[PDB]
């Protein structure tokens, strides 16, 4: 789904600075991709970082990334490997969450992306990153979870 995006959504400077972990999206890319750490730093209004993944090929690689930003939309470009390289837009930003939306080569009718402060994220976060997807149109219900992680015993 397109979402509605909220008008004038700040994304502040270095609010993406660090670890995330990207554990939740729609449409589900966790059979082609899983264990996504990402860890940017800022370089002034725009980041630089490292995106670690398991992929079922390679096993567990490293990707140089930039992120470019501009407003609310950003150039997301990694370095060895182009099929998530795209303009995102910022759904949502939180001290523990970030949602973006982009058309990459890998899903170019549309993919959201939850990226988390914590790796198995817990019920109140959950709660709401729902209600910040309801807010922008879109419904929890149909993203898919990064389920080779395991949260639960
Ligand atoms: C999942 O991702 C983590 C990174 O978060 C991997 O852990 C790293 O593994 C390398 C090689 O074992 C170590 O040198 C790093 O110190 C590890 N990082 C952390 C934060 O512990 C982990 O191996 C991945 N697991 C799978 C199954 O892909
Ligand atoms: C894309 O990104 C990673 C940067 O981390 C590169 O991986 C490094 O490769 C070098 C040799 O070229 C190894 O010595 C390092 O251990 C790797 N670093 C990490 C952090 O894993 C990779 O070479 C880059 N690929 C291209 C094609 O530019
Ligand atoms: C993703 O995980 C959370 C927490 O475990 C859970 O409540 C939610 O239902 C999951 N989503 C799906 C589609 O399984």
């Amino acid at each position: 789904k397109e979402p509605c995006p909220p008008e004038n959504l700040q994304l502040t400077p270095r609010a993406l600075v660090g670890k995330w972990y990207l554990r939740t999206t729609s449409p589900d890319i966790f059979k082609q991709v899983s264990n996504i750490t990402e860890f940017y730093s800022a370089h002034g209004n725009d980041y630089y970082g490292t995106v670690t993944d398991y992929s079922p090929e390679y096993g567990l690689e490293a990707h140089r990334v930039n992120l470019t930003v501009s407003g609310r939309t950003l150039k997301f470009y990694m370095n060895d490997t182009h099929e998530y390289d795209s303009k995102y837009e910022i759904l949502a930003v939180d001290k523990d969450y970030f949602i973006f939306y982009g058309h990459p080569p890998a899903a170019p009718s549309g993919l959201a992306l939850i990226h988390y402060r914590q790796s198995c994220p817990k019920e109140d976060v959950i709660k709401r990153v729902k209600k910040a997807l309801k807010n922008v149109c879109l419904d929890y219900k149909y993203f898919g979870n990064d389920t080779s992680v395991p949260c639960h015993y």
